[PDB]
């Protein structure tokens, strides 16, 4: 139909908004600490404590298979990314610093995405 087709094209045009979100936030990470996932191999315990593990490689899989149906959605992981490692990680650490960093900064980035999706619809 041409309705779904339209869909598709509303969907099309989302997933390349947020490829420039996920870029202009993974540029917040200049240390790449976010960027793949936590090596399991390396962290045997992590599925023990975070249930939902997160990072952008696996949010740039998502976002390229048009699996984020909207703004909510990609938010839902990139806070998983920052939750995860607040709770994992101490609060003295370059890790749990570095999610806090990534949130405040992030939230700039996230706000106008907010707006623009609501804008163009």
């Amino acid at each position: 139909s041409m309705e779904q087709v339209a869909m598709e094209l509303r969907l099309t045009e989302l997933t390349r908004l947020l490829r420039s979100v996920l870029d202009q936030l993974q540029d917040k990470d200049p240390a790449r600490i976010f960027a793949q996932p936590v090596s399991l191999k390396e962290v045997p315990d992590y599925l023990d404590h975070i249930k939902h593990p997160m990072d952008f490689a696996t949010m740039r899989k998502r976002l390229e298979a048009q699996g984020y149906k909207n703004l909510h959605e990609f938010e839902e992981d990139f806070d998983l990314i920052i939750d995860n490692c607040m709770k994992y990680n101490a609060r003295d650490t370059v890790f749990y610093r570095a999610a806090v960093r990534l949130r405040d900064q992030g939230g700039v980035v996230l706000r106008q995405a907010r707006r623009e999706v609501d804008s163009i619809g």
